Parts: structure tokens; C-alpha cells; sequence
């Protein structure tokens, strides 16, 4: 819903993200929130504004809750649940020696649950990666920036060969045909699991995007992380089937995760 900035306070700078500056503040006093100022010239605003009303009705504990927007000025403000520990990618790296494999699997359950709710709403992420997941003050991980890439004007961020396209998270059918589906979000989730258990290493760090694309197309798969059991690896490996329909749904995936958690007791 629309928000009068009168009911907001700017308290701290959190840094510039993929879609503009973000600041910490309070909404209506009692809501810790993160306010993003959409970078001007980056988004198809009318399409994006109208779609924001659709994404507002998406609610889930493991989704960064959206509280409202300020759109009758530019730059647009986006008011979101405040995730105190910031991006999951950077949270993983700074606290590398503070994670037991039980906490890592938990982080995968958090994301998978959020992605299982998005699956059931027939809503695609299109850029699932650790850089788009956030962590709150209680160590819980939540997904964000889902569907945001549909309204990016830069063709580098959108085309399969664009210099900014997330090739290292993309399934073969996204690279060759641009066929986005929940199955492509599943491939991406597999890569995300590998990010988590790797404690934030760049997937295929030493491959050019092209080198990655062709190797992926011919069967290359990320190596088993050191902290991942062969059972955890089996789960993230199933996300990487060449055939999309051969990949398990987030529902089938979440169950497998819980089976592993139970066996880690
Ligand atoms: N909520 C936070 N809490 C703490 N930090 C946060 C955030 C955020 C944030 C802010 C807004 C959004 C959003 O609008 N999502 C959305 C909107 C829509 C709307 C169309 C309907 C649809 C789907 N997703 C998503 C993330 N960004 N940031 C830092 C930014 C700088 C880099 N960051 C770091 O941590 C590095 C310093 C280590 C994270």
C-alpha cells in the first residue's frame, strides 16, 4: 500500500544494491524497515509499479515482507522488512568459522520453503542466488528481489549473452532458449545450496560465462563442498538435471531436506 514518507524515518545508510541505495529506518514507529530508492533510469516504472501491487499480496515467513511503496515521487521508495544481518552471500563469508553443518542445512530449508510458496503461487524468481537472500537478527534466511529482473531496461541484465546475465546460476534451457520456469529456479536453488555449503565461494569462479555455459551444457557440475555430506550433495545435484522435468519440485525438495535434517539428529 502507499506510504506517506511522513510516517518513515531515515536512520542509517546500508549501501547501494543492485537496484539503488538502501537505508535503515522505522515505519510507523514499530516496524524496522529497509527503504530502497529505485535507481532512476533502471526500471520500466509503470509496468513495475503496477506489478508491485501484485507482489504485495505475496506473504510468507521466509519472504522478505513488503510493507508498501512511495510512488507519487521519484525515486520510488520500497519499504521492506529489515534483515539486520544483510545479504546471505556476505553473511556467509564473514562468519565462515561460526557455522555447523546443522545451521547450513537450516539455511537451505529457509530458502526452499520460501521458494515452495512462490512455486505454489506460480510466481518465478528468475535470479535466485545468495546475493538476493537476506538474513535477519535471528539468523533466519529469507528470499527477496523475486521477479525484479522482468522490468530491467539494461539488455545486458536480461539477454542470455549479456555481460550482466547470471549465467553461473542459469539452467541450460535458460541459456539457450530463455525458457524460465520453476524448474529453472530449482537449478538456481541447487547453485545456491552450493554457495551456502561453500561459505560464499563464487561458483565456477575461474570460468568465463561462456566457458561456464558450454561446460554446463556438456555435463560439468559444481564440486561437492567440503562441509556437505554426500546426502546434502545428492540434493543439490538433483537440481542440476539437464532435463528440467527431471528436476524435483521445491515441495519434493523440501521433504528431502527435512529427511536429511532428521538424520542429522
Ligand atoms: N531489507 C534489507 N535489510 C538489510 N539490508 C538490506 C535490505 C535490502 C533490500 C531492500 C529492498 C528490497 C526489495 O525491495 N525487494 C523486493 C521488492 C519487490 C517490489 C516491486 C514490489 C519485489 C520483490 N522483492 C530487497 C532488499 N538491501 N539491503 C542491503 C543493500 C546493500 C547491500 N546489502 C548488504 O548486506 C551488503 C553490506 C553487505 C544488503
Amino acid at each position: 500500500m502507499e506510504i506517506d514518507p511522513k510516517d518513515l524515518t531515515f536512520l542509517k545508510e546500508l549501501g547501494t544494491g543492485q537496484f539503488g541505495v538502501v537505508k535503515y529506518g522505522k515505519w510507523r514507529g514499530q516496524y524496522d524497515v529497509a527503504i530502497r530508492m529505485i535507481r532512476e533510469g533502471s526500471m520500466s516504472e509503470d509496468e513495475f509499479i503496477e506489478e508491485a501491487k501484485v507482489m504485495m499480496n505475496l506473504s510468507h515467513e521466509k519472504l522478505v515482507q513488503l510493507y508498501g511503496v512511495c510512488t507519487k515521487q521519484r525515486p520510488i521508495f520500497i519499504i521492506t522488512e529489515y534483515m539486520a544481518n544483510g545479504c546471505l552471500l556476505n553473511y556467509l563469508r564473514e562468519m565462515r568459522h561460526r557455522f555447523q553443518t546443522q545451521q547450513l542445512l537450516e539455511m537451505c530449508k529457509d530458502v526452499c520453503e520460501a521458494m515452495e510458496y512462490l512455486e505454489s503461487k506460480q510466481f518465478l524468481h528468475r535470479d535466485l542466488a545468495a546475493r538476493n537472500c537476506l538474513v535477519n537478527d535471528q539468523g533466519v534466511v529469507k528470499v527477496s528481489d523475486f521477479g525484479m529482473t522482468r522490468y530491467v531496461l539494461d539488455d545486458e541484465y536480461t539477454s542470455s549473452t549479456g555481460s550482466k546475465f547470471p549465467v553461473k546460476w542459469a539452467s541450460p534451457e535458460v541459456l539457450m532458449y530463455s525458457k524460465f520456469s520453476s524448474k529453472s529456479d530449482i537449478w538456481a536453488f541447487g547453485v545456491l545450496m552450493w554457495e551456502i555449503y561453500s561459505l560464499g565461494k563464487m561458483p565456477y569462479e575461474r570460468f568465463t560465462n561462456s566457458e561456464t555455459a558450454e561446460h554446463i551444457a556438456q555435463g560439468l557440475r559444481l564440486p561437492r563442498p567440503h562441509l556437505a555430506s554426500e546426502r546434502v550433495y545428492t540434493i543439490m545435484y538433483s537440481c542440476w538435471h539437464e532435463k528440467a522435468d527431471e528436476r524435483p519440485s521445491f515441495k519434493i525438495l523440501l521433504s528431502n531436506i527435512l529427511d536429511v535434517m532428521d538424520e542429522e539428529s
